[PDB]
């Protein structure tokens, strides 16, 4: 019975998984890892292509997997609650995702396939590739060149147990599917214990928030959200599953991209940038990313502050000319925190324009691959397994990459591409002295390579359980 | 060339140790641990009485110690910078302090001895004892009953190495001095990794800030400064060293007090208070201290809320009647945040009484245990004027029953003598009930010292 | 050159990898993990079926794998030496094995396929199954019911890294092969840090030894060799690779069996046995296995004694009537230490030994009691499967009359189960009958050959 | 009752601390750390000189320390038992030792002072120094140049708590004694978790054994002692305390020596030796010490075996020509395992020279580093006769060039003065080459003490 209103407006404290009220049925039929990350230290990603002419036994397998393993949002919350209260660790965590091709394999009518246009086109689609600035599909890792039908995600803190359970699951799975690709994701940490990505920066700091446990935690640590509200409405991440079987059956769209990071070359380019500007290497890093390695926002400081829990309580209102945090910095390109509402609004509707800007946000659930020692500097074979959720790929991930990160004239003319993820690489203007207007041009090179991926839908659990 | 102006007004971002500008010479000749704490996990405190008739060899020893070991504020900042940037751990940290009696031992002329009156009088002085409400000197631990000339402080994160270095240092030291007392300080922590004191409360939260690294961290991570500005001027902590060699030779006055904490009895009294008011035990704690054990200010909340960086950008403007945080609570007694001004001139004066705390713990290192005796706080603080700062805070704020208002009662944590407080029955409502919270902290000994400029110590012989 | 003499007689200190003498060329072309275990904490086992009509590209893949990853015995020894001397870890460990079906897929002429008869027949063969007392092939786990061509084994101490490297390897591999089954092996330990198996017993103690580093360690730290000599000749494990590129090209035959252990039921049966005999649970365990859980040989003691290096320099000469260690106990069945010879007969008895390279699967917490899904990935090497593993199972463990009439089957591994006679009091003759049940289930496996490296490097 | 027989013959399984039988009174009145090491990870050593004319208050202090802190052998065993059985940690461990000078300070009559001649002479005695090959007393560290009366030893696994307890103990102690020197001992370990000394070799492997727990553990791990019996009779370590309160009152003589180890130079010398002989560096180490770094005996192997618990089950009967383990190697010099008997009576006499080691490390705690000075071994050992045990071992075995055979040369590790050894070119073959391995251990000070019975100390005042 959830209305338009209920989906467009998050409660003030978020959705309370212990007292869900009208969101109870939703949480029971929605898969986990969407509204709140599964939080497990290890994961396995199995990309599947179902075997020809085996539709009925495939459906039986999916059904059994949904009955036995898939974790709902309610189950995810209950497992976290039982762990905190009684030290009892829960079952493995599991998600199941379908591509558009997967829906076709399953003989679901076109009109019943999730409607998102990028999801239907697929990440190999030439128009999609062109719009993202992505490389040719022939450059992708072999696993991703196959037609992918589905993704199985299994996660757990105990790696050896995770491997055993995966090996059990795969016995029946292999009868009906080719496993065309596998990843074993993990969480990289720095010596302070912060979660980082391979270039050494704390990662996952700024997220749309939905669940009470997150909202309340973030509020107490971010000054009552007095500079930035991280809450987001449910309709920025959920969509009705057109084939769900409850009054409140929802899913979300997944973007999966394997992003290789050339750490050695990145560090060299960062040092060179620092030498050219005659600044500290750590500040050069902060100008590229928008934060110091520890998470300190460069809009707020020209030095790292080393807080283990970095602040998210800022906007760029004290930095309108972007002489502290440049317009090109990754954080400011991907989350303008109002820049588009000021700079690109001429009818004066700041509030409406800011709401629209905020509607482009993505909910990240990324993990690392490759080298697990963060002191090392891999050239290839290490990076980020980029996963994010949204209700509209065209308006969220694709928008963020194609309209914000890539273009040289966003948010203002001659900003240049995002030096971390913008394709193609180009020219940025860097402040010589933090907080002062004079800049110098430097072409920071793109040290991230797209190695493959796909768009999926996370269906409602009831859909999956009644497929056979 | 630092002027009156430079000393009375801190720069907006504090003193930048990596780009010190006009403060460069000051930072080279000022000892560390004053403007910013040494931050090491372990320390050794050696209290000295120099041996009679050995003035010249004592001076030679002090000179060698200053040349080899003493850490300047600049060196301290450089060691932290090298550690962050390259993982290289620095030398051991060291301070050296002299008492007035120590200056006299060294045959320094009276006009050249630091001028602070409490420092000159000494912590054993009867007037000082009476003013502080302190116990009789005959009750102090034996080590502190000796005439103390100096204090050597050595600190390091690696405890075993620290002990070896100390044992090396003490070989030549014992030739020229009696070590009359030793402490081995350490940092107590809660399960979240926050620094606490033996009663279980997060500790060292609210400080005067001077250095850029501290000022910016606080501003960025603790919600800016619009309710409470933690910056302080240099003249609230530094004093020109009358015997320094440089144009910018400064020191500071140290108060050292060994404060024994009866954890078992404190917890019992806290439970009895809670049960008398029919409130949660954690809230009873918060009414005694002014914060919950997790650091949550009781003026802002009647429950703990677990902020990772405990809140400090607040004042009592939403709590004028003190029915959330009582006037008697330790934090509100020791930092009234404008109560005395209730303006601008009066608040500046009020803020001039602040102290810069550099305390460490002694005794039991397992924070789950409940020692009765032999555990507590090695209370160290710095200031430019002991009469106006530590002594003022203890004698005029914490102890009196009529500060800040009539019948407030003494600070139930540190006030001497103990007395009667009025406790709100319901947080945020006016009705109170009287309860005599007992004093569970005992003064076991201490002394006042001066941290001299490094150049003074390096050219003493 | 290696002569018959060199293969039939191990040097007194074993083969010295750092000064190999006449064995130098052999160690260069022989895969690791055979003469000495790879010693890595984690492993991944990938069972392969090559895709139809892709023989040439399969050969190219195998060749690249042999050039890039396969660890020789010389490389294995060098990696251990560099690790001890300089702390440098070095590469992942890798083996590659072929089944007879794999040889046929690769269009290798029959006269060139390794000659061992069980190997050629395959572990699914009905005569093999019957001989071993094995269950029907339809009861096997699904992965093992496919026709298996090859096994890729990759191992490393750093599990996360191992997983990344495996995922890299499998990208090109999947183009030319189905991965029909996977295991992730790991090492179970007790609180003292000794390697154990799921029933709780220290495991991997008694082995044929070949390399100096093993021989000397064992001699120095395990009380010399005067009661039991653990050395074995190279011809008890190595076989000439008919397709190697020199006369010094050797391989070995691998037996792989997934053996599920019902820990819960085993412990109950052990407790019931102990109650029936009115003895301590731990002694009942020792009578089943031949050792206490801590490794203490039950022939030597009726109590555990916690030796750090579990004892292996013993025989049953003080226990001829088997009233301390019964004739049915697992250790005494699988290694009679002279019972069958009661000189030439003892040498023959010792020729049946197997070199074990097993690892665990399933539950990694050894305090738990899984019913199914946990056990031992049993791997062993030999030069002659008929005379070694198959002999040990079919002629020693299984039969009721080995080593003497009415001994009964090995209560741990004997198939089918039956009746054992158990001493009421250790060291005294009176026994009582009890049918210990079989709590190990064969879930699948295959026989393979580990070829010489030069064969694999020049296959395309 | 204890008879001559009981003291000259250890029971087959050693003394059972849980069931002591005839040894019950002995274990109550005997200090710990003698028959079995205290096994604590940290210790503090306080060397004392009692203050002139304060004999009676010194006696009262010693009495209170014996009543409150000193650990008997029985208490030590009970604390270990409770810890294993219930996880309950015990009190700190403590010993108290007196020098001959300390006995004289306490006005104990000469006939009542322990009779051992080296003990009475003192380690500063010129004839003692000459006999040991020791350096001039003026080269010792300053702390050891004082007249030392006593040594207080306090030990615990929890370093911070140990420090606090020591600081408490020293308050009353300082009233009646000068603390002339302090060490903070610790246990150095290699990456495998084995206890090592600074040169990197596993240390403490071969010991005389007395207590059942040790005897049984060692027996099971050493092949039922079939090559070497490590047991020793009680009279090789215990001495009747002439001033104990019963006939079951015993003590032992302590040798304490601070031995500095030049790790950097030792490693260079080892590498030079290896290059000259064209052998592996690890084997060169084994030829110096008698064992590889991991403990593997070089008499048994020319390669390390890396067993975490090294074997002790060997003698040199497979190596009579000493071409595997040279006659000069430290282990073979200090424990010939029958070389001097080459029988039964001579081997018994040879075994009577053994010492029971209770050493700990000082200085650098990171074993990967290579200190030149300031790091080493705090060498402690016990015996019933210093002349026949430690002094005999150093002066008659380690030092002489003609022990055990002509032109063996000094022990290259500890022999003073240094000289020439003959090293086998190829392990197990006779041809040798001369190389002068240098002495990289420096004696920095020490003293001989007696560990008195507890009853003596408890009734001293
Ligand atoms: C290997 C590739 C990438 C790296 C290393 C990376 C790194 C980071 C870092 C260090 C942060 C700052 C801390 C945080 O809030 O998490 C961040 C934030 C973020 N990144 Fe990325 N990023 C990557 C790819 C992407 C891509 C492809 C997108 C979207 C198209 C994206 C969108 C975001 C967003 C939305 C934020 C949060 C901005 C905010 O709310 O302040 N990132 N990224
Ligand atoms: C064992 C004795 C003491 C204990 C257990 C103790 C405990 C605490 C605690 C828990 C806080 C709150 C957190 C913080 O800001 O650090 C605090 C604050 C403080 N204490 Fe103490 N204290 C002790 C002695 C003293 C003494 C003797 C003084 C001065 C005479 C003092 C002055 C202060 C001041 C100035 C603050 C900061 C108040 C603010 O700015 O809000 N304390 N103390
Ligand atoms: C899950 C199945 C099995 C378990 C739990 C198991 C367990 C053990 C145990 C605890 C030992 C004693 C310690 C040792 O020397 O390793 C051992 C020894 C041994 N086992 Fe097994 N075993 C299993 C299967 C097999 C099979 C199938 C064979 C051969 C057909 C075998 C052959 C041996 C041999 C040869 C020894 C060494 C005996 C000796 O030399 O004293 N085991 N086994
Ligand atoms: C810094 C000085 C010394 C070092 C580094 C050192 C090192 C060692 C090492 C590595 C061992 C072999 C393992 C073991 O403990 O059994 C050992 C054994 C021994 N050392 Fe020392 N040692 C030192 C000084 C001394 C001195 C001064 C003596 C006697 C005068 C001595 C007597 C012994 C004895 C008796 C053994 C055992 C011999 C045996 O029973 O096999 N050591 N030493």
């Amino acid at each position: 019975a959830l209305t338009e209103k209920d989906l467009k407006n998050l409660p003030e404290d978020g959705i309370d998984s212990e007292n869900p009220g009208k969101y109870r049925n939703l949480l029971n039929d929605l898969q986990g890892n969407i509204l709140k990350g599964h939080g497990r230290d290890h994961s396995v990603h199995l990309f599947l292509q179902f075997k020809p002419e085996q539709v009925e036994v495939v459906k039986q397998w999916i059904q059994s997997f949904a009955q036995t393993y898939i974790t709902s949002a309610k189950k995810q919350a209950d497992e976290a609650f039982k762990y905190r209260q009684k030290g009892v660790s829960g079952d493995v965590f599991a998600n199941f995702f379908l591509s558009r091709h997967g829906y076709e394999y399953l003989e679901i009518e076109p009109f019943q396939i999730p409607g998102d246009k990028p999801f239907r086109m697929g990440m190999k689609n030439e128009e999609i590739r062109s719009s993202l600035g992505d490389p040719k599909i022939a450059t992708w890792e072999l696993g991703f060149q196959s037609e992918i039908h589905a993704l199985v995600l299994i996660a757990d803190d105990d790696i050896v147990d995770l491997l055993q359970i995966v090996n059990q699951i795969t016995q029946k799975l292999r009868q009906i599917a080719e496993i065309v690709h596998r990843e074993d994701g993990f969480i990289l940490r720095n010596q302070a214990g912060q979660i980082i990505e391979h270039f050494g920066f704390v990662h996952g700091v700024s997220q749309p928030l939905f669940m009470k446990r997150d909202v309340v935690r973030e509020r107490v640590n971010n000054c009552d959200f007095d500079k930035w509200d991280p809450k987001a409405p449910l309709d920025s991440i959920l969509v009705e599953d057109p084939n769900g079987n409850t009054k409140d059956s929802y899913g979300s769209y997944l973007v999966y991209r394997k992003l290789e990071q050339n750490v050695k070359a990145f560090r060299e380019d960062q040092r060179k940038l620092a030498q050219k500007l005659n600044i500290q290497e750590n500040l050069a890093g902060a100008l590229i990313v928008g934060r110091f390695a520890d998470g300190t926002p460069v809009t707020l400081s020209d030095i790292p502050t080393y807080a283990v829990t970095p602040t998210n309580n800022f906007n760029y209102d004290g930095d309108l000319a972007a002489t502290k945090c440049p317009f090109h910095s990754h954080t400011r390109k991907t989350n303008p925190r109002g820049d588009t509402a000021r700079l690109l609004t001429t009818d004066g509707h700041f509030d409406e324009a800011f709401k629209e800007e905020r509607g482009h946000r993505i909910t990240r659930r990324a993990v690392s691959y490759g080298e697990n020692n963060p002191s090392k500097e891999p050239v290839s074979g290490s990076g980020l397994l980029f996963l994010c959720f949204q209700s509209n790929i065209e308006n969220q991930f694709n928008f963020m990459q194609s309209r914000w990160a890539n273009p040289q004239n966003f948010v203002q003319v001659n900003t240049g591409p995002d030096p971390l993820i913008g394709q193609p690489s180009g020219t940025q203007k860097w402040p010589k002295k933090w907080g002062e207007p004079e800049t110098e041009e430097y072409n920071f090179q793109l040290w991230i390579n797209m190695k493959g991926g796909e768009y999926f839908f996370a269906p409602s659990i009831s859909f999956l359980k009644t497929l056979a």
